[PDB]
Parts: C-alpha cells; sequence; structure tokens
C-alpha cells in the first residue's frame, strides 16, 4: 500500500473482525412477543483453532512466533475457557432474528520496502463473539447483506499496532517480607485481553469466566530460584496473608452491560493479577526478590462504540511490562524465617519471668498475663534482640495466664536491632491477648545466656516501643557518634549513657546531642535509681545537624528517646559532643 | 463479663471474615456503568474450619458439643454450595470489587464469679462477602484491604447453652402421610449461610448440585417393619417418589438490595415430612417419618448495623420448625404382604369371582361397565368385604368391557369392615371409569367362597354404606364408625308388633322398611330415648359427629 | 363415540400434562419478603423416563415407535439435556411456598371401530416442568388441592392431533450451487418441540439449552446417496460457507419470558435448523438435490395462557420456517474438475496455453495486477469459457503481483456459456485484489488451444460483464434464431454478427432483431476496424421481445447487439435475426 520504514512488521489489526461468507454457521434464535433470547458461546482448545493465510516469507510458524512474542499467546489461553453471551428482548406482536458469529483478532506480518507493503501473511485469532438482530415480519424482505458478509471487515475500529522483527529507604528489620503491590494487574499489548463485544443499542452482552476448568497461569520471577522458588514464595504467600490456591479456583467473575436504546456499546474484558513481592531485606539491601502475580478477577473497560469507519492510527508497541487497572497498595507483611526455629513459653509472662537459652537465631512465642509495659533483655544486655507481633493474635483462643498458640507465621516488627555485639534492651507495651515473638540472634559464644522479661509499673513506660542502646565509656572531652538501623517515621530509639567523670551532684558537662542525616524529635531523661526513675530534662529537641547543647552532670545516667520525624536514610547517626 | 457459673457452648453469628485472608482469592475492576458478577463455590477443599482451643477445651470437645447443638458442619462441607455478587459501577467513577470467605464463630467459654475465664473458638466456613470502593487515579486507606483482627460484617449473636457432664376414623392398612414441607432442625442445623447485600447491590445462594446427593432424614419405631428401605417403598407407592437421596432439581435464592436498605439473606435447607403408620383399630402400631431432602427456605432481614447491641439468647430444644405452609395429605397403600388379584373382564349387571385354609387377606381389582349402584358381598355376607378406590384410576389406557392395570398401589378407602366374622354386604356407587379394589379379610374356614357383584337399578337408598346383617335378636353392636357424612347400615329380622328401641352409644338415622323395595319411616341419635313392629327393616346412619373411632348401636326391644 | 372412523390412530393430546399424586416429590421453597426464588431442573437419562400405559393390541413397542414416527422422537432428545427453571418473587412482609413437578405430553394409540373407541393405550414423555405457588403465614394449613391431584390434568388447553395408522426460473450457470434457504426451520407437528411452560402471572419463566453434551441431529434428505451423500454435502457445506462443525455444537441459548401480574402467559420453546440446498444444476434443471437442516439456535413462541377441545390432523411431513426469509446462492467448484494456476499476477496481456483431448472440464486460478476491463477468450472463441469471482478472496495473504491462494472453493458465476461449441468472448471488469476462475469445458477438439487475456482501454468497454456470442452462420437472407442461456435481470449478453454480402459501404440488407421469450432492452453497435476499432451506437433502448422494428445495416459489416434481461420468464434467451432485402 504506502506506509512507513524498511523491514518486516508484526501488526494487530485489532480486535472484532467478522470473517466473509461463515457468518450464519452457528445458528440464530427466533424470538416473539416480548421473550428474552440469549444467545452465547465459550471458547475452547477446539473451537479455538486460529486460521493462518502465509505467505513465502512468512510461514507459519514464523507468525506464530513472531505474534507471541509481542502480542497475546493464543496457544496457551486456547486452555482456559472463556464465555460470551447476548441477550436481545424481542417487542411485543413481533418477531426478532438473531444470530452468532465468532469474532477474531486479525494479525499480519508485512514486508515493506521503499514506503510499500510487498507481502502480508494473516493469522485470525479466535476472540469472542458478535450478535446481530432485526425484527422481521411473515414474508417481509430481509436485504441479502443482513445475513452474508462477502469481504473480512472489524466491526470495530482497526487497529495497527506494530514491531519491526529484528532478524526509596525501606526501614525494615532483617528477613523475609510479603508486599501486596495491589490489584487489577494486566499486561501491555493486551497480552491479557480476553476479547471485546460490540452491543447493539438495546440488547446486552456479558463476558465470562465460569471455572469449567479449574486452572489458572500465574506469573512468576524469581532472582534465585534456588532460594525463592516458586513454592517457597507460595508458602511465605501462605504465611503472609493464608493464599490457598495458586494454580487453581472455584471463583467465578462476569461483565455484564446493557447498551442504551439509542447508542450501541463496547466492552472489553482483560484477565488480572494481585502482584506480590516476596524480598529478602538486609542492612538496607534486598538480597534476593521474587515477584508472585497471582490470577485475579479481572477488568472491565466500557466505551461507547467506535466509527467501524474510523481513521486508522498507526502506532508502535509498549515495553513488555504491567499496568495497574486497580487502586494503589502496598501491604508490608513480615514471616518467620523458616530456617529459625520456635520456641514457646507456655506460661504468660506476669512480673518476672526468666528463660535459660540452651547457649543460631530463633523465635520466642510467648505472651502477657496482664497489659503491660515490659523490659525484656538477655543477660548484660548481650546480645541484641527483636520483638514482633504475632497480627492478628488479638480476641481468639483465650486462657488466663497461659499461653495459646495461634500458628501465625504473619509477624509485625515492633522494635530490635540486628548487631550481635551491640547492648541494648527492649521497652514494649505487650497487649494481653496478643503473642509475640521474641527473635534472638546468632551469637559466637556457647555460654549460657538467658532472655530476662520484667513488668515495669514505673517510669520506664516513657520509653516505651523502644529498644535501648548502652553507650560505654564516654570520654570526657571530644566526639562520639553512634550508627544504628534507623525507626521509620513515628517509631522510637533511645540510647543510654553515663556522662563522663564523677558524681558530685554539681559538677556538670556540656553536652551536644543531635543526628546527621535523619530528622528526629529527641526527649531526654535522667535515671535515678533505687529499685528506675526517670527525670524529664527536655523534650523539645530536633536533632537533625543540631548545635544545641545542654549541661549534664556528670558520671550521671540519662535516655536519650528519639522520634523519627524524617527517614532520609537507612541508617540513623546519633552524635554526643563534650565540651 | 456475663452471668452464670459453668461452661458454655456459644454461637457469635455468621458473617465473620478472618483478619489477613482478605484479598486472598482476588477482585475486579469495573469502570462506566458495566456491573461486575464475582462468585465462588464452596466445598470439600476451599471449606475448611479453623480451630482455636485451649487447655480445658480441645478440638473434639469443641466440635462435638457445637455439632450436638448447632449445625453438622462436618456433614455440610461435602455438599458444593455457591453465592455470588453483582455490583453495577457508576458513570463518573472506576470500582474495585473484592471476594472474602464469611464464617459461623463458635466459643466453647469458661465462667467462674460472672466472668470468662477461658474461650476456645472455632470458625465454621459459611459464603461469602464482598468489598467494594470507588476510586479514580490515589491513596486508599490500609484498612480497606487488610484487617488486622477478626470481625463479624453483620451485627453479632450470643446464643448459648450451659454444657452439662383427634379420632382418626381410618381402616386397618398402611398409610403414607405428607407433613408437609420446609422443614428445618432447630438452632440453624440446617442453615447454608448468610449474605449481607450492601444497598444498590445484588446477591444470590445457589445449589447447583455439583454433587446429587442429599441427606434424608429417618426415624422408625420398628427398623424390623418400617425399614428405611421399606418406607421409600411406601413413598413410591403412596405418591411415585423416585429419587431418596439424589436431586437434578436446582434452588437459587436471589435479592437486588434497593438504594435504601442494606439487606441480609439467609438460606437453610429444606425437608419435605412424610410419616408412615400401620393404624389398627383405633390406634399407630407402627411409625416411620422420612424427611426427604427439599428446596430450601429463605429468611430476609432488614440488615442490622454490625455495631448494634447484642442480645444474649438461649438455644432453643432439638427439634423441627415447619417455615413452609401446613400440609396433610393421607394417603392409603396396598399391604405389598397381600397379593393382588384381578377380575379382566367388566363387570356388567352380574358377576360371580369364585375364591379357593387361612387364606391370608388379599386385594381384587376390578371395573365396572356402567357407573352404577351396586352390591356386592361374599356367600352368605361372610366374609365381610372392604371395598377402595384407586387413586386417580382409569384416565389412561382404557379397554371396552375390560379392566386395564394402571400400576396404582395408592388405594382410598369407601366402605367396608375390618370384622370378618360379621355378616355384610357393600352397596356403593361406582365409576366406569375408575378401577377398585376389595380387599378379601383373613378367614379360619377352608370352604369355597364366592364374591358376588350384582347392579341395583332401585331400591338400594344405602349408597356408599357397608350392611350388617343382624341374625341373633338389650342387643348392642360396635364396629368402626364411618367419618363425618360417611354412612353405616343395619339388616335385621326380629322374632314375630313391638317396641324397639335405636340410639347410638358414643357418636342422623333413616329407617326403612323392607317388602325387595325400601319405604322411608323416619327422617341426633347419640343417647337417643325415641322408640316405637315385630315380623325385616334397614337402619342407614350418617355420622355427623366423630367422638369415638367405634359406632356402638343399640336395638333394644320391649 | 368419535368420527375418524375404522382403524389405528396415533394422538397428541398436547403439553403440559401432570400427572395425579406425584406433585410434590421433587420438593418446593419458601421464600420470604422481597427475595426472589429460583426452582428448575433438567430433563436427562433417568429423569427423562416415558410412563407407558399399554393395551393388548398396543405394546410399549408399538407405541415407541408409532408416535415417534408421527410426532416427537423423545429417545433421541432425551440424551441432550434440556433445562428450565421458575422464578417468583416473594412481596414484602409476606412470604410464599412454590413447588416443582414435572409436565408431560401426553401421546395415546387409540382402536376406532365404527365411530366408537374401544381401545386406548397412553404414553407420558417428559417434557420440561411447572411450578406453583402459594402466599402463606408459618401457622396455616393450606388446602389438600393445592398440593395433591388426584385426576391427571393439562395445565394447558388440551390438543387431539391424529393420524391413522398404515402397517420458477433459476438463471443459474451449469454447475453446483449451495443455498441457504434460511434459519427458525421446525419441522411440523411438535417434531422439534422443545417444551412448553406455564408461567403464572407476576412469576418468570426460561427454557435452557446449556450444552451439557454437544451433540446435535442434522437432518438430511437426497435424491442420490450416491453423487449427493451426506459427507458429501457436508464438504459442499464448508465449499459455500465454511460450516466446521455439523453433529456438534458448543453454543448456548436460553429463552427467558416474564408474565405480566394480571394475566398468565406460556412460552414454547423449538429446536430449529437453517436449512441448506446442495443443487446439481443442468440446463435449468436439478439434476440432483439434497438437503441439509443444519442444527441452529430454536424458535420461542410466546402466546396467551387460555377451551373447546377441536380435534385435528396431523399436517404432513415437512418444515416451517419460523424465522425470517432468505436465499443465499453460492456457487461452488466441482470436486471433479482440477484446479490449474496462474502464479503470476496478470498485466495488459497473457497468454495461457491450454492444449486439448476428445477433455474434461477444468478451472483455472488467476489474479491481475491492475483493476480494469479485460477481454478473456480462447483461440478462434472456441471454446466457450466461464469467469467466476472466488468471494471474498485477497482481503488476507497478499504478495506484489503473485496470486496467493486463500483456499476458496466458494465462486461467484460473473458471465459464460455452457455450449461448448458455440464461438464467444468474455467481457468482465476484474478486480486487482481479487481472485477469478476461469472454468474451461468439455470439448472433442485435441487442438492445442490458448486461452488469451487483455486489458481493454477501448470501447469494448461497453460490453462490461458480458460473454459476447460470435455469429459467423448469417450466409443468407431468411429467418435465424440463437437459443442461450438466460442472463439474469439486469445482466447482460452480447451478440457479435456480420451481416450477409460483400461489404460496399452502400448495400445493406432489412435486419429484424427480437427475442421470444424474454423481454430486454438491446443496445446496437456497429463494429468500424480500419487506424483503430470503435463501437458506434445504433440503437438504444430497443425493447426486443416480439419485436417487429426492423433496421437496414450494412451487408458484411460487422455489428454488436448488447441485451439486458429486464424479464426472466424462461431459463434461455432466443435471439431472432431475420433477414430481408
Ligand atoms: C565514638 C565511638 O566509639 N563510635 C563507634 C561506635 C560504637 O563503637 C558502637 O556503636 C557500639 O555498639 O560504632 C560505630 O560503628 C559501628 C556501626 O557501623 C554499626 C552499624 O550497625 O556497626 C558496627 O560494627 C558491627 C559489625 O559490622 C559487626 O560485624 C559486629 O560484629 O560488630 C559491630 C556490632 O555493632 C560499627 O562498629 C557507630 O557509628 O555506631 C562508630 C564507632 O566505631
Ligand atoms: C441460424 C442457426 O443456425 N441458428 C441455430 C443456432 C446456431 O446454430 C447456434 O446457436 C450458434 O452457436 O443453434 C440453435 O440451437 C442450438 C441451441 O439449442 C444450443 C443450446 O444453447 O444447443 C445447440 O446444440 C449444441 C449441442 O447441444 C451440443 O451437444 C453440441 O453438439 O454443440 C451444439 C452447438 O450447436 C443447438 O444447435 C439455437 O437456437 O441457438 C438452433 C438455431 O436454428
Amino acid at each position: 500500500t504506502i506506509d512507513l520504514a524498511d523491514g518486516n512488521y508484526v501488526v494487530s489489526r485489532g480486535d472484532g473482525w467478522i470473517l466473509s461468507r461463515q457468518n450464519q454457521i452457528l445458528g440464530g434464535s427466533v424470538i416473539s412477543n416480548g421473550s428474552t433470547g440469549i444467545v452465547g458461546d465459550l471458547r475452547v482448545n477446539d473451537n479455538a483453532i486460529p486460521y493462518y493465510y502465509p505467505t513465502p516469507s512468512f510461514n507459519e510458524e514464523y507468525i506464530k512466533n513472531n505474534i507471541q512474542t509481542v502480542f497475546a499467546n493464543f496457544t496457551e489461553a486456547n486452555q482456559i475457557p472463556i464465555g460470551f453471551e447476548f441477550s436481545k428482548t424481542a417487542p411485543s406482536n413481533k418477531n426478532l432474528y438473531m444470530y452468532l458469529q465468532y469474532t477474531y483478532i486479525r494479525y499480519e506480518i508485512i514486508k515493506v520496502l521503499q514506503h510499500e507493503i510487498i507481502e502480508r501473511a494473516v493469522l485470525y485469532v479466535p476472540s469472542l463473539g458478535y450478535v446481530k438482530s432485526i425484527e422481521f415480519n411473515p414474508g417481509e424482505k430481509i436485504n441479502k447483506d443482513f445475513y452474508f458478509l462477502t469481504n473480512d471487515k472489524c466491526i470495530l475500529n482497526e487497529q495497527f499496532l506494530y514491531k519491526k522483527i529484528l532478524e526509596r529507604v525501606l526501614p525494615y528489620s532483617n528477613g523475609l517480607y510479603v508486599i501486596n503491590k495491589g490489584d487489577g494487574y494486566i499486561r501491555t499489548n493486551d497480552k491479557d485481553l480476553i476479547g471485546t463485544l460490540l452491543i447493539e443499542a438495546g440488547s446486552s452482552g456479558s463476558i465470562i469466566q465460569p471455572r469449567l476448568r479449574n486452572t489458572t497461569r500465574p506469573l512468576f520471577t524469581t532472582s534465585n530460584d534456588a532460594k525463592f522458588s516458586q513454592q517457597y514464595t507460595e508458602e511465605r504467600l501462605k504465611d503472609a496473608f493464608n493464599v490457598q490456591l495458586f494454580n487453581t479456583s472455584t471463583s467465578l467473575f462476569k461483565f455484564v452491560e446493557e447498551a442504551p436504546s439509542n447508542k450501541n456499546i463496547c466492552i472489553k474484558a482483560y484477565n488480572t493479577y494481585e502482584k506480590y513481592e516476596l524480598i529478602d531485606y538486609q542492612n538496607g539491601s534486598i538480597v534476593n526478590k521474587a515477584e508472585y502475580y497471582l490470577p485475579s478477577l479481572g477488568y472491565c473497560e466500557v466505551t461507547n462504540a467506535p466509527s467501524p469507519e474510523s481513521e486508522v492510527v498507526k502506532t508502535q508497541v509498549a515495553e513488555d511490562g504491567f499496568i495497574q487497572n486497580g487502586p494503589e497498595e502496598e501491604i508490608v507483611v513480615g514471616v518467620i524465617d523458616p530456617s529459625e526455629n520456635i520456641q514457646e513459653i507456655n506460661t504468660a509472662i506476669s512480673d518476672n519471668y526468666t528463660y535459660n537459652i540452651p547457649g543460631n537465631p530463633f523465635y520466642i512465642l510467648f505472651t502477657v498475663n496482664t497489659t503491660g509495659i515490659y523490659k525484656i533483655n538477655a543477660q548484660n544486655n548481650l546480645p541484641s534482640l527483636k520483638i514482633y507481633e504475632a497480627i492478628g493474635s488479638g480476641n481468639r483462643n483465650f486462657q488466663s495466664g497461659n499461653l495459646c498458640d495461634d500458628d501465625i507465621k504473619a509477624i509485625n516488627y515492633i522494635t530490635g536491632f540486628d548487631s550481635p555485639n551491640a547492648k541494648s534492651y527492649l521497652v514494649v507495651l505487650l497487649n494481653k491477648d496478643k503473642n509475640y515473638y521474641i527473635r534472638v540472634p546468632q551469637t559466637s559464644s556457647n555460654i549460657e545466656n538467658q532472655i530476662k522479661f520484667k513488668r515495669e509499673e514505673g517510669d520506664l513506660r516513657n520509653l516505651m516501643n523502644s529498644s535501648v542502646n548502652i553507650i560505654d565509656n564516654l570520654n570526657s572531652t571530644g566526639a562520639h557518634y553512634y550508627t544504628r538501623q534507623s525507626p521509620d517515621v513515628h517509631d522510637y530509639i533511645s540510647y543510654e549513657f553515663t556522662i563522663p567523670g564523677n558524681f558530685n551532684n554539681k559538677d556538670t558537662s556540656n553536652i551536644r546531642l543531635y543526628t546527621s542525616y535523619n530528622q528526629g524529635i529527641g526527649t531526654l531523661f535522667r535515671v535515678t535509681e533505687t529499685i528506675y526513675n526517670l527525670i524529664n530534662i527536655q523534650q523539645n529537641l530536633n536533632l537533625l545537624n543540631s548545635t544545641k547543647s545542654i549541661r549534664l552532670l556528670n558520671g550521671a545516667i540519662y535516655i536519650l528517646k528519639v522520634e523519627v520525624t524524617e527517614l532520609n536514610n537507612y541508617n540513623i547517626k546519633l552524635h554526643i559532643d563534650i565540651t
């Protein structure tokens, strides 16, 4: 013809192509007096035979492979059976004839030389269907053209989609996360298009997934099939949200549109996915990542019916990829590492409990007897611990003063650090009817350690939901900094430090307290210990590159609690500069 | 904090969605006036109950106590049940809907000093819930997608139980009674599930018969006589029930909620209640019940705020409720222990059927050639006979002047007595197009008897009556009473004027004087005192007050 | 007492028969405020078991065979499952109880002797179903009669359809045609009835073909199972319209009717067919004919719910079209005629060699490189050729200046004659993007022949879409006639004739030009080949049917008459050329 650019091209001429001569080869219904006729079909293996019209340059295999590279793979989609139907209601005291015809997507392979198409192979792939209806009287003459098409024709507007044939800081604790990135995900270039129905004005039209076969094709990518295999990811999905069926479904979706009396209507259906990510996060880095696109329940676009004789505007294909047509969603859900054993405290912790550690990382499942602030630590505050909440423990099986296991592997990090040589203790509000997981990290000592739990009825409640770092051995002048994993916005980190010198209760020293990268509100306490009381000294201290200085009593213990208000870096570096 | 010490089994209600598992089976996006229909089918694999035990309350204890009072969910989770929702996106928005399983939340609680000390929980799968939101290309609230704690989308319930440790005037024979449809067991023991249908949306509960099995419920007083198989046969005989453990019959319940009302719809499996009895001399000698799986019951309530007042209620007693309309269809059935002999010629004006020691009882199938009054009797009017009409007979195959067997075992007693030693004859209007069954009783004579049929064009008017022959002349004669407006007659010959007193004891008498023609002499006889000729007379009696199974007739001479 | 006397009769008492006693043996549903209940079933294997009530003269086998001969075959229909449902909506603040019951068609076999029915066998064939509903309160007892029927009864009006038990000129070229005679064809009586639903006022009712099985039963008649066997016809159907499935379908049809609130309604559903004819047409005659009734997607008749029973005799076996009128005539390549190919697109001139036998006919597939009028002929214009268009060709695979085979055997006759001994040439508009078939007939000459194609940018374009007969014959005065296959109304036939005598450009002869049976508009040209050839227009709107007008034409001069058929009264058009002095 006359086109543009030299070489071979794969082209999608669009959906809605009906073929010549074979209009009534499926039959039609006659409906009389106000009755509604519903005609439809079910495309499967057998009825989804495509029609190849090759050329010497472009054989069937070449046509197939190149079309399925860029566009919907119709050899796998002829597996999952899809239905459609049309519904016309005859008027009173007059008859109506409607007949059904398959629609096709018309793909082409073209050779272009000097702005001319020299060769064209065509492939018609079965899509859905089109019903045409007429009202008729006994021996009313009907136009031959109503029954019979002499040339291939698109009932929709045609398309010319071609391609030349070349031939963020995550403040997460270390561990596994399963993230729901949302629903309504389709691939580009209609690789997940179900089909299109032209719905004549006054008629009605549906596109159906009846699950006559109970099989779905999830989409799985992984960075390491050894660590994150599909089976493993499915388990994490089970752990995270309790997904059961992955390659199966009993769940039906249908889309239905009734065209008004005055105007025709068009409806396009897609298979969709719900996008999950499984990540392995370590020290600010995604060490492994899989993507699981779980077969969902579809997307449906309803447009007014476009002139079948419109201007065909040629467009180049998009890059392989996804588009979310559903709303935005991020659900981050930690999951118990299955490489890490779970030990159990069968007693609800009341005022005091001491768990003896045999001496490889592990979780400890436990609950409290009474909602309250608990201090938790190992001996000498080494190693550093982490505490997670099992998600949705509350309001199931209960027994006063005893643990009931809900068997929840979905964990919600509260506070704690992954630094086995840094001294810390935890101060957490624990809820009586929840379960919690303590995570004990890997240690290279074989010395019998012990985790200690203590109910705090005092001022240590001000450190609520915080790990407290123990800062040893400040010198009497100069700089000091302390890099740790930053909490998220509005989460907490605390630091317990003793001012240089001997305690006189009069001699002070000039301390400057600030962060380096992240913004934080700092509240400062002075510890006075008889049997911990915290005196609040300043709690309006914004820390990011602060220069403010406050004189603190020498040889006296203080605790700084910091609220992250701007997460600019994975780490939070804390400066304590002394004068 | 509640009331009363001990252990309790509790139904917290249907409509519980679980935490974390909200979008676990996908959702649809619909754009501009398009309607999305999403649905699922609860079946073996996806219908997993979730036990949350406590030391006092094991899984077994939880199961057994919940299935004692409430639905047996281990038999129900086999039969596949469907539900769907239909939401229509507006024009000026897109719409995202996602589907989630609902559960009934049962609990076992220990109560001490007006306080719950221990709670085990059991989530039994019910149906499903769709949650939808309108959106533009925007941050949606975390809470829309993700539930952190278990929650009821309906209003919750607290249904608990403390955990401890007239005259039937029927002839002797078998009856199959339809006691009606819409029978459910109590406390939702036959509940399918509940759908919340938000206003403007639509909701269905479906029985598609993806499996054909149904689970009928059977009781019997004697599994020897009335076994299940036997009862099924009687059901076949009575009403022609064919499938007992199967059905191809579909039921769906569908509601489209208005814009103004959120609607709630509860579906139950129902039963049709049949009774098979053996009735003898006013008494039910044996009785089975067959609850035939029916096509369900659908309760529509206005949807109550999910944050409503929880009113604690004690369970009802084990049993049934009829939610369908009340019904009694009594249908006699040929005793299958009793052979059926045939008169293959249509009875004309006269016919004599010859019968060959204990001559176990038997039926005789026959028809007449002309609609008319027939006198029927055995030799010397012994034994006493009964005549039944086969129900709906002879609208089918016909052959002029011959019997066609329609194979109808469903019989409708007309008249006759169950005293083989009392002399009587029958006077019945017979219809040319019907079949009738004569029932010949057990006799201890081996003497060759004969049943005689005679068309009566005149006099006999004793229509639809048995006539007792009184040979043996105070005197009393106890018989099975006819029903209100049915007849019983008495023929007596006296030593031979004389003063006769005629009255009944427990339960209108027309009196005739015989000469083969009947002259009408006299037109409440219960405890009558009226009286006033020796030498033959016939009394016809119409029961108007059925107070006793029996009618005793006094004939006192003075 | 009845009139049909002396013999045995098969009788259809109608559909809508419910049986006594067995009304609620399937159950029912209770629905409360506003809810809609839908109950239904699907007739198949076990639940489509008929109830035979025979008599000595009429056993089950006799009853079956004689009803399925005249009426629906229920043994073939009971395999393909048919569904129905009813939908009732309970009002607000009120309960509603509906129960379901099978309906039957009631057939009878009767013996009649001397105006008297002396024997009757009855057969109940399962049809669909009926739902009966009532409003109630939970406490209430409802009347026995609602739940329970003591005698067989038709819920529709009964019927008595009985039968005594014994024991247009087609202007088509020669070749095969497949004609679509249209859709919505049912057989007579109710041989194709699916069933009837009585739909209570305010309720709703559907009849469903869900294709739980795929099989369909096409209906085939043939005049010669040797020539037109079913398999052969199926091929022709494939060739004509590309029908693939004949005995199967995945295509669903359901009918739904909602009865108004005051009046009950009835809907009858039928299986329908689409009627195809395959004919072998030769010289105005259908030498062979098969009929193929392809299973379609049904017919749905909605009538008011009705009565006096009128006895009526069955119709003759046959079809009734309830769908709209349709005639689609589609020629098909005779498969007993091989296809030769011109693999290069024809330019302005091409010569295809076709040597000779004393042959079988054959086709030649070719396309042109440029849209235009082409003159096509064999050497000396013998034999006569025919040209067909392959229908819907060349919208598909394309290659510049080459033929692509689209494998289209569906052909659309343009022009040409069968008479293999009449000299002629073709003048046709050919389109660059179409394929065409030339058909070469059987000849008894062994002469090495050639077909010649020439693009005509001349006056010969006025003969567009016409065969031109050569009359070399006129050797003298007198009468002459020329019978040919008539074109259709508004199609063309042309005649090129040389007037007897030597050309002097003065001496004329008186020629009278007329047709015998068909009316035609005749345009007459004088051919002048000198410098170049022209057509000079001599006479313009001549209506030729039994014409008496005469035109003195130059002797030994060539003329061409183009004729437009306007009234097709005969298959043939006989052309008279009567010459005088
Ligand atoms: C003024 C001063 O002494 N600052 C130093 C601090 C403290 O020694 C330390 O915070 C006490 O716990 O340490 C600093 O550097 C550490 C920082 O990068 C953290 C980040 O988590 O890692 C520490 O090293 C790890 C090491 O990577 C592990 O392998 C483990 O075995 O040893 C330690 C465990 O904590 C860095 O030493 C700091 O900024 O916090 C800077 C000065 O070294
Ligand atoms: C004046 C004159 O000769 N007219 C006669 C014409 C012409 O001879 C002829 O049409 C010129 O081509 O022929 C007429 O009869 C022919 C006509 O019936 C055609 C049918 O279209 O069939 C012819 O015979 C065929 C025969 O059927 C074949 O088997 C084979 O032998 O070829 C011949 C061809 O001639 C008839 O001759 C006519 O009406 O057209 C008779 C005229 O008298």
